[PDB]
């Protein structure tokens, strides 16, 4: 057991994630149920007994049936010793689940005094240096202690005697929320699909806010004469108890939350308040809610929005295109061959520029990424393979997806050659005169266009391609440009004497 | 026969749009009709006789004066055999339709069986080959046979005997869905106006949403006892039946619209919730509506935005420009110059930058489009003519067009040539001394500014301009830099030959 | 007059915007009180009289009292003559106006016959060639036409015999609308503060829709019995007709406005529909605001956003600095004096970085402009004056402008020079050593920092700042890079010699 | 005292803003008090009493318990002397703080007075310039005078004969709100956490508003007879005065305050208007409130919006790079890497890329924030230490941070050197052969990967990295060019021989 006394906890492990998760439970618990808990104290419990009247006038205890259709408020009691004798499973759990959570937040203390601080890059697991890295910074053992003092248990509504339990101070408990964000932002780059979470999340802050608003409706309700006027929970407003409904916790909770639902998005089809408090409540809460859900509900539709935000920026693209081939008159041939274009584009998803992957990330990174992507594809290519040099390590970076429809000349003879394809998927063949020529097809994996760019005249044709190459289909080509090819090719030589041998046999046959 | 046995579908031909739109409309059939089916069941049928009572106190049948103003609702008593004897027409009616439908997944499955699905850009249309790709994926089969079984047949209201009718059997039709979408994507990039398809589509997304909410208030109204309180539909709440009203199968899921209507866009003026179960519906009903509805009208919104951002864009420019001009204090015949250049530039619509025909679209792409738009205007060009070099299509690539106000010098005597402009629309003179020279007027088609660019300095004026070339309105011209020209000169030397003997002979005169 | 016949028009003069602005009259005229004047016939009228009836019970005429707190509906008994007789100063003004309208349409369509249309940027005035363009667009004829039948003369209410007047045949007046839109288009392109204007707009849109969407509820009011139901306006619902107030056309068109005002913006505070064919209206009329005002405020709303954009994008760049010093632990002073700095940037407004002149305009109208704007403070230097060339039209278009803190090097003895500064405001002093040295101050206009930029090295200092300049407040200069001011001296070498003839002079104290 | 008669104020000191802020809570207190001031004259005073009647019919005065509950509204009848005889201090306190704020403007003025303007950039502190600044700015004077005509002392309730007081001639003072513009906006720049600041301000625009629009709601109210229909205050709407709430001051201004909370923000649940101008009234207002609040409640969302953009943004990128990495079916290993990285780069926000020091700053001001900030780590360089020239002021403003992952290769033998790292932190080891070389292990500050960049090939090896360098955990270097040294390097040829003379040594030893 001594060394569960030096152990030290690492910040960067899946198990820590679980952990933090865990206290993510107990945070959830208390700000869920304590202050419901402080406003409804019919929940643990009652510490009191009903005490309603019914002429034929002797006051009485509750009947199920007499708590509906009531002509006045039932007078609460007080018991002798409230409490603990007429309900005790109840107590108990309560009692058990508080001291569970509060066993978390005792083990999470326990783990923040071992926390492994990261000291350039490494993380730095040792017996005092931890512990000083904890006491020198006075914020750990300030909020630390804060919340942890277990005055809950004082303020409970045990004692029998002379006090009515506050639960509320559990309330300090809140004050380790840091440690639930550090959950949130870190489940949020876990999830798969995260824009899914992140809408989830949204929705428990809609209901713990609506909560706890609805609980300071019921609190606010209990301070003024509950059952006095026409805003104040109870038979008053016939709003909550119609005639044949029962009162009950679940009524009042139920109640409760519908109306702060509609305070809080303003639709306010609510009983009108009649005390000059009130009115001061309402509209605080009127205007809070006219911020709060104005803000919050404007960011679930920016979310819902920024989702498939891709599909939105290509349909911009599209349109803009067409119209501009609507006024500018062009022909119909055309204008269809374009929108096929388009749509072979987005049928296949490999329309993603990548200047994601380009942009954000390291410039390794960018490199092992394609590297097992497109590894498959490329696997199959003369030129990489036969250099030792790893000279596409290089490369990579800068090839370019390009695509072309079917039927189209990749290549033209007499032309300029600038750029050096290498084949993705489809296939494509080499021909002369429209047909009847020697229809050679390259399929995927095949080099061509490279005849052109590296500067050798045998022929003394110079930068012209030789050939004109055409595509069969919808073919996908990476595209290397001249620049590129040649600014990388000065350091491997190698891979000039190779591709250059290739070179003199193909313009050997001319 | 046994050629439609053998038969592939191609999936890349306008008839099987036209076919994913018959399987669309048998999809809208379904979601939209079935539900309703479910819920009100008065529909196909009824299946149960009314049993209104009036005093003077027997039970009677249905009688349309006494289905308004009732006291209390009216008792459903069942049939003998419940159904087809009475209404005959209707249900052989409904059984035609679904089986159309039925018809219409069936020969839509068999087409997924022939599906040629796309090996490397092309359409592979083969015997076994396809059936292959069609079993190999397991998804294909599993979907595609869970929503044939036909149980609907045993779950409608046949038989007579003991049976009410699952109508709602149905829904696993709707896990077809995958080709609906697949049909509005194609939609989409078909349609002239998209925004106008677009919208409309997100309309009938309102609708069908507010229905089937209608049909869950109804149902929901069923579920708890129907004319037992103030919120389910019924004569409990006068809203539904206002006294003179007669109740029906119209009234019932016109009031259930409405109803559904207003708690899904919150204005709710609605009666209010009686039991702790409809609060329950209410509430989730409402922020169900808080979220959904605050979407979608929020694409709505952003959709008719989106439609005309073009000027948008432009008005923001301007207006940043006289903001600029106003707080700069600059002369008022400058600024009505420059707000006259750019209501000129609008008026004409040739404002397009076509930087989207630019950055979206392959290369190749450009090059045909600019080609048949300027083509009868280069079509009367004496360097593009005269050089049998497709050259030309190096060029439109990047010729910029530039719109002058009239009777702006282009150019001025003795200043440096860097563009080289053809010009476009208008027609501009060349004169010295402003006036009395020979004004020399070149219309659309015409080569200027050429002279400057090539080096040649035979009266050794150098990189100046000869002459100072005026316009008389408002002129566009196509604007090619030095670079580019030289750049894509020396690829062609004939260019060069012909385009210096002429400026040979242009600059014989001086 | 024959004058007048061959008379051609011009689109681009003050004038004719002068006139489609009364075009634009008439426009509003008729799409607000032709709709209005079919619906409330009680306007131009009546054509009938009130027959109230009172007990005391024989059929009455209208009493101004007895049209208040009314038990039942007013029987609209018919004239024997309907109109003319008993209203004459009325029906007479309305003809007056339409006639007058009308005139304007007609003169409006003589005009188009002679529209000058603008063939390569020229206005074509002429005499036979105008009209044929006018034929020639067979559109100009077709709607042109369609607009001026005068049908509502035989529409009107008169006859007095069998006809009551269908005024809503005015309507088809309403397809000229594309020149209402020429010029509001126009409008916005000259208000000296168009984001005023354009708001003004958007609120009449809203008034203009309110209103037509009232008289929609009263016409759907009329038709069904107007007085029979708590839904349509009248005495059955008393939010209309509360008891005191009297029955009018003033009412009806008010309670009409107020009912469109709250469907429209769905606050929805109106007496619910009572009969089928209402719940189609109010539905069909909610969703249609939920639409139409959800975009329409939602551009209220962006267009109160873009204005003051510039602020926005300010304190949004700001808050970016000041959160980056805050983390990164920066000293106070220098903190405090990047603020001062972005302070007199922005009180001064000269921080507009005039990208927009750049981008959006031609390149010879950045020159004029800022030819205007810099011209005296250039008009004070040396270099500029100095060469007969208007070598300046060149390096206008690059200079930057940079703001410099007070009491701070501009320059260090023993740096590189890059650049070249010419002084906008502000006054700065030569020294070396922190004072006690020749304190030589250059105030706006004056030019330095050229000794290092020009490759002179007499005393073989080179690209190296001789002195020290520091500015003795805040200092603006005008900032010309090494590369521009070289690349641009190549072509005018006078300044070459003038610029170093004075080097030679200032190197020769040292 | 004759020193401050010729006392000059300047703009840029930290008192001064100060006092602007003392102003701003002068006009704060005006345009917030004298309309409420204006509207309820029960306030300062009243200057009449209430003369209710009781039955057992009287008229008397006002009893607290007979001001509730009442029968009909109050006659308010006139004192002989309105006032001051019966209220004393209430009256003193106003005229106190009126003649304070009053104070205030004055001293503002003798300010405005002596307002040290700025000409070129340095504050003029003089005599008579700063007056003739004055008097020559004709709009000084002009709005200067306007507001304190103190007009108010002959308008306010006294005297006692024949004026009833109209404080609302205080509203010229609102004329003076640009100051309080010029403090806002300064304040705005000041505050660490902006946002903070700018939600409140609007906060309180939105409590102003409401607030000026409860006290029209009451004026119109007064205006009408108050108490003679249901929309007025009174006890004819129920709302406002339910039976057993007592008529005040306090209830008017409370109920006032709600009713414009509602209709401002389209909840509308308030009793409907029932004279037509009322309906004016409440139409105008309502609109008023669909666009003024649309827009504002639209700011807050954008304000709270822009807040975390950072985090926004992010969430997007990664989100951006997940997706790619799911759809193109890379491995588990390398994409958990990735996940890692940028959960490291996000938990140290040092993620700022800092391109907003750059581009929104000058130049200058990049060179010493990161001077400052970088200072220690750079304080334990070699090369920057040894070289006397300040070069590292060239450096500084292009080094980039890059982060690399833990056991990652920085460098591999045999690859091109194009960059030269500085170590910020983590530590990272020299080593060849997977293990068992010279670990060498290099802290923050060191400096290597500097012998490729340096065309030294003593060996022969070339830009070639010698060894490979690898990182023990998460590493950030600072990455230079080649480009950058180099060019950087000519100037200055020192730092050339110390960094050679380094690297002769480094490659003795192989
Ligand atoms: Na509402
Ligand atoms: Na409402
Ligand atoms: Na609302």
């Amino acid at each position: 057991r001594k060394y569960l006394a030096n152990y030290t906890q690492d910040p960067s492990t899946d198990n820590f994630y679980y952990w933090t998760c865990v206290v993510t439970v107990a945070y959830i618990y208390n700000l869920l149920f304590v202050i419901a808990r402080q406003v409804f104290n019919d929940l643990i419990g009652p510490s009191s007994q009903s005490l309603c009247r019914f002429y034929n006038t002797t006051q009485v205890e509750c009947t199920y049936n007499m708590l509906t259709n009531m002509k006045e408020m039932p007078t609460y009691s007080q018991y002798p010793d409230l409490g603990w004798s007429k309900y005790w499973h109840f107590r108990m759990l309560w009692v058990f689940f508080d001291l569970l959570m509060d066993c978390v937040y005792l083990i999470d203390t326990f783990l923040n005094y071992r926390m492994g601080y990261m000291d350039q890059g490494l993380v730095v697991r040792e017996a005092e240096k931890v512990t000083k890295a904890y006491w020198q910074s006075k914020q750990y053992r300030i909020d630390g202690i804060s919340l942890i003092p277990l005055d809950y248990i004082l303020g409970w509504p045990i004692p029998y005697i002379n006090w009515r339990g506050l639960p509320i101070l559990r309330l300090n408990r809140l004050i380790r929320y840091k440690r639930v964000r550090n959950c949130l932002e870190r489940t949020e780059t876990r999830s798969s699909m995260p824009n899914a979470f992140r809408v989830v999340v949204v929705v428990w802050y809609i209901v713990i806010i609506i909560h706890w608003n609805a609980c300071l409706y019921f609190w606010i309700s209990e301070w003024i004469g509950l059952g006095t006027d026409a805003w104040v929970y109870g038979h008053l407003n016939k709003q909550s108890l119609p005639d044949d409904i029962t009162d009950t916790l679940l009524r009042r909770y139920v109640y409760s939350f519908y109306w702060s639902t509609l305070i809080l998005t303003t639709i306010g089809e609510v009983p009108s308040p009649v005390r000059n408090i009130e009115y001061a409540f309402v509209t605080l809460d009127l205007m809070c809610g006219v911020l709060i859900f104005a803000t919050i509900v404007g960011n679930v539709g920016s979310m819902i929005s920024n989702m498939s935000a891709a599909r939105t920026e290509f349909q911009n693209k599209m349109d803009g295109i067409k119209q501009y081939m609507e006024l500018r008159k062009v022909s119909k041939q055309l204008e269809i061959r374009v929108i096929k274009w388009f749509d072979y584009l987005w049928t296949n998803k490999q329309s993603l520029s990548d200047q994601q992957v380009l942009k954000v990330l390291p410039d390794k990174l960018q490199a092992e990424i394609a590297m097992q992507v497109h590894f498959e594809t490329l696997r199959k290519v003369r030129i990489f393979q036969d250099c030792e040099a790893g000279l596409l390590a290089e490369l990579v970076l800068k090839l370019q997806l390009q695509v072309f429809s079917p039927g189209d000349f990749i290549c033209k003879k007499g032309d300029i050659g600038r750029e050096m394809y290498i084949v993705k998927r489809g296939r494509l063949q080499v021909v002369d005169d429209d047909g009847k020529k020697v229809f050679v097809t390259l399929q995927e994996g095949s080099v061509f266009g490279e005849l052109s760019i590296l500067n050798i005249a045998g022929s003394k044709n110079g930068n012209r391609r030789t050939a004109n190459v055409r595509s069969v289909g919808y073919t996908d080509l990476f595209v290397l440009s001249k620049t590129d090819l040649w600014n990388a090719l000065r350091e491997y030589p190698d891979a000039r004497k190779l591709l250059l041998a290739k070179g003199r046999e193909i313009l050997k046959k001319d």
